[PDB]
This record gives structure tokens, sequence and C-alpha cells, in this order.
């Protein structure tokens, strides 16, 4: 069967991940490697409007004090299950056609802007710390995260926080939250930890006691209060007697499936455009590729992917 | 490895169906039988605080129109995903445990409600109420976990009237009686079991598409008629790929399920025994490991311990 790569490009907003991700696919034949870019039109206007004008209004009258943390926490959640809709149903229609691990060059690339657990599990933690989500609603969120397919190779970005803030106090409906990159920032900085403790055999219902007062691919296993999983101990998700409730802590296990098999790379986003490309070009030399299922498994994706960038793509 | 008989027991709320689950489950062994009841613990208290009361208020302040569509569809939603994650996470957990189809089982397993309902049909129901947008409606859809072998799906069968007595007798915390709710919510049942049957006897939602504007029922008596709604649509009239997208997922996801009907105008001893007489239709699977059947019957009790009543 021919090859697929599929490379998820993630990471907190602002440090050039549409741009580095363009000008890989510039360098490729016309069909051999495709984009599947930003759904921004079905945020803006396909699945609600102006979804990210709400989001960053929402948190912003909640940071004045115009409205209750209730009222943000309905707004985020909604908000959050509209702006993850078009990565499920993309991993839902690609799921079948996709095979085991398999190296030759893959007959077809596939370059992702985001995985689902961009809005199932990223942005909602970083609203949890922002205070306009609950703990809860994270986990319900990371409990529908779909099953991890072979080969999911996501790609983190590194930025240095100065460099960041400057390239987004330059360059939708957002407005400057520092607080908000700073919250954005660790999370990330947390999934990449929590994917490598997982990799080394880190079982978080062992270390849980840990709890109480970055890099993948490489390294030593990361302590637990490192990872997503630090998160966790809200006294919301505890029972009286200290413990975490069994149905958060079976949200905890349903995450601690969906990272340990992804394979995460880090890419350092402190260099020019083409440098970046370059980066991340060397970096998929060590991906993960997988069969197809059929034949015509191959323009099938191609054309999914085409669709989807012709009408929810800017 | 040992066999094991998935059931789960749906529907819209109010005809018996607890009471005539908790009968059933009172007549097998203390484990070759396991009950994973309503949590309700779950949505009154631990996923946040009476979540029913607030599902009802909602609408209701919406009927009065003392709050937008806009208003009402938000909290609706963040709603739904209270409501759900229970199910959804009993599901993910549950999953690795599952084998092939398979003689009496090792182990059955009785649900109070599948995944789609607070994945699909409740949502579903709440767009017919004018609190939910279709696209909300698709995107829940979007993330129904795959159906996995010996998905045994009971749903009931009873008169409107007998349905509204019923009803009237067991309000849960929080709920208002809607005689409009009750009639989207057994609509959205009664399309979603011809779906099921559109689905299996080969009928594409594709194919079909254009009746909707101009042996199998009819797609206008499914669930792919509430999909046609205007939110959806392009300019010229087209579904938009990413809806049409979530509407080959639904189909997917309902075509393999086994759906069995309870007819629930009875006494609840008989339901009961009508709910036996359906198993020996059902679809039983191997589980994966030795160990599958004890940590599935500890999962289930705990559940229940934690979330039921
Ligand atoms: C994916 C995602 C984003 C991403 C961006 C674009 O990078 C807009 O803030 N923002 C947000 O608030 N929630 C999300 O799920
Ligand atoms: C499952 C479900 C219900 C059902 C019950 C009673 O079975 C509680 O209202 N009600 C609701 O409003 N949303 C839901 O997802």
């Amino acid at each position: 069967m021919p090859t697929l790569l599929r490379v998820y490009i993630d990471g907190p907003h602002g440090m050039g991940k549409t741009t580095t991700t363009q000008l890989l696919v510039a360098l490729g034949s016309r069909d051999d490697i495709v984009y599947v870019p930003e759904p921004m039109t079905y945020w803006r206007v396909l699945g609600a409007s102006e979804t990210i004008a709400n989001i960053y209004t929402t948190q912003h009258r909640l940071d004045q004090g115009e409205i209750s943390a209730g009222d943000a926490a309905v707004v985020m959640t909604s908000a959050q299950i509209t702006m993850g809709m078009p990565y499920a149903v993309t991993d839902a229609v690609l799921a079948p056609h996709i095979g085991g691990e398999a190296a030759p060059p893959p007959a077809l690339t596939l370059i992702f802007d985001r995985h689902p657990i961009a809005a199932l599990l990223c942005y909602p933690a970083a609203r949890y710390l922002m205070g306009s989500m609950t703990p809860q609603a994270v986990l319900a969120f990371v409990a529908l995260i779909p099953p991890t397919l072979p080969g999911t190779n996501i790609v983190l970005g590194a930025l240095p926080e100065d460099r960041h803030i400057d390239r987004l106090a330059k360059r939708p409906g957002e407005r400057l939250d520092l607080a908000m990159l700073a919250a954005i920032r660790r999370v990330y900085g947390l999934l990449a930890n929590t994917v490598r403790y997982l990799q080394c055999g880190g079982s978080w219902r062992e270390d849980w006691g840990q709890l109480s007062g970055p890099q993948s691919n490489a390294g030593p296993r990361p302590h637990i209060g490192d990872t997503l999983f630090t998160l966790f101990r809200a006294p919301e998700l505890l029972a009286p007697n200290g413990d975490l409730y069994n149905v958060f802590a079976w949200a905890l296990d349903v995450l601690a499936k969906r990272l340990r098999s992804m394979h995460v790379f880090i890419l350092d986003y402190d260099q020019s455009p083409a440098g970046c490309r370059d980066a991340l070009l060397q970096l998929t030399s060590g991906m993960v590729q997988t069969h197809v299922t059929t034949p015509g498994s191959i323009p099938t994706i191609c054309d999914l992917a085409r669709t989807f960038a012709r009408e929810m793509g800017e």
C-alpha cells in the first residue's frame, strides 16, 4: 500500500505556524503535499458569527467584572464546541482511511493547521487557568477527544516569551491579552511534558500523591507536577475524602491514552520564515508514516483536504 | 475469551425506563448482570449545579421572551456537555475492552442511556425547541464515539397520552412539565428508529437529499430531514461540505447499531419481562482480556455508587 504522512502544526497562536506551513507546502509539487488550513470561515461565519471576537470579548468583560464566572463559562464552553467542529469532522472522515504505521517517500503528505486537541484540550485548559471555564467542562472535552490515529505527528513551537509578545503585539476579533498568552504557552509546555512523561512510562495514578504544593522526543521523565495532570487537582474535582472523583479519574485515563501514542516534535520559531520552513522540513525526516486502507484512499484524502481548504480557509 | 452483552436502555424520558430496568436488574445474579444507572449526582452536583433545573429554566425564559434564542443556545450547548460527560467517559474507558461479535454471556451490562442521547437526541430536540443551533447539533454528532460491535439499544413505544401521564408523575429535580419538549423528544426518537432502518436497508442520504426539496422509510421521515436547516446551507441552497461530512459520520455511527423496541404501555413487571424477552435477539461480543470482565464490573458499580441517586 502507498504511504501517508500526516503532520499537525500546533501550539500557541502568534508564533508563525501558518506562514511556516505555507512555505513548506510551497516546496512540493502540487499534489504530493496538501494543506488543511485554519477553518477561519467556519469560525467567523458558517458555525456561528465571529466566534474569536465572542471569545475575546467574553474574557474582557469577565476581567472587567461586567459578567460572572458562570456566564463566561457557558459562553466559552459553547464557543469551544464551535471552534473544534471542523477538526473533529475531519478526523472522523479521515479515520477509516488510515492503516498501520509504516522508509521511501510518502505518496502523500497532509499538513494540518492544528490537531483536535487544540480545541478539545489546550484552549479549554487555558481558559480554565483564565477563570472562564470550569475544570469539569475541560474534562468533558477531554473525554470526547477522538481515538488517536496511527502516525499522529504533532509539531509544537518554541519561542522566547519576549519575542512571542512582540510578534503578537503587531499582527479575527482578537484582543492583546498577555495573561491568555502566558496561559496557552504554559498549557502547550505542559502538553509536551505530558507526552514525554507517558512515553517514559509515567503512571499518573501512581504519581498523583506527588502533587500538592520543555521537550518531547528527548530528555528524562518529567515530574507529574510539570504535566497536564497538575491542572486537575482542583477542589471542584475532589471528594470530601480528598481523592479525585472516579468520573474525573477516568477522564484522566482517557487523557493518558490519547496523548501517549502521539509523536511530538518541537520546532524553534525564533528565526526567519525561510529558516522555520527548512527546520520543519528537516524535522519531517524523523516522522512516522502510515499505510492507507484502500487504493483510492490517496486521491480521496486529497479531495477532502482541498474541499476543506476551499470552503473553510480564508 | 468470555462474552459480554451490552444493553443501552434509551428513548424519551418519562416512559418508565428507570423503574423497568431496576426490576430487571433484580432478577439476575448479583454479578452476572450489572446496571449502570442514571448519573443524576453528576448532573445535580459533580459536573455543575442542578443542570436539569438550568436546562428547563432556560427554555422557559426563552418561551417567555425573557432571553434571546442566542442566549438560550449557549446555555443549552454548555449544559449538554455536562449532561453527556458520564456517558462519554464510560464509553471511552470501556471501548478497549470490547472485542468482535461472538450461549449465555459471562456478563450482561445494562446502561441507563447511550451517548447518542446527549450527543444527538436531546440536542436535536432542543434545536426543534428553538434553543440550540443546528451547527452545534452537528458538532455533537461529529464527536459521537465510533460504534463498537454489539451496540444494542432499546427504545420505547408508548402512546402520547399515557406518556404524558407517566411523565407528570415522575418529574426530575428542576424539571418542568413541557408538552412541547415531550413532543420534540418523542419525534426525534421516532426519527432515530426510522433512520437506523433507512440506513440498514441501504439508504444513501446524499442520493436521496434532493427529495427533501422535491423498501425503506422516506428520508423525510429520518433525522436527515432536520439538517435541511437554512443555517447549514450556502446561498445556492447546497449543504456546506463540513455539515455534509458530519451527516456522513451520523450515517456511519447509526447503521451498525442494533435497535429493539420496548412497549412501555404495560405494567412495570410486564415491561421487565418484555425487556428480558428482547435479549435473545441482541448481539454479544467477546472481551479483549481475561481481566476485562472484572474490570467492567468494577467500573459499573463504581459509576453507580458515585453518580447514581
Ligand atoms: C484553536 C483555538 C484557537 C486558535 C486561534 C488561532 O490560532 C485563535 O485564537 N483559539 C481559541 O480561543 N480556541 C481554540 O480552540
Ligand atoms: C440525557 C438527557 C436528558 C435525560 C434525562 C432523563 O433521562 C434527564 O433530564 N435530558 C436532557 O435535557 N439532556 C440529556 O442529554
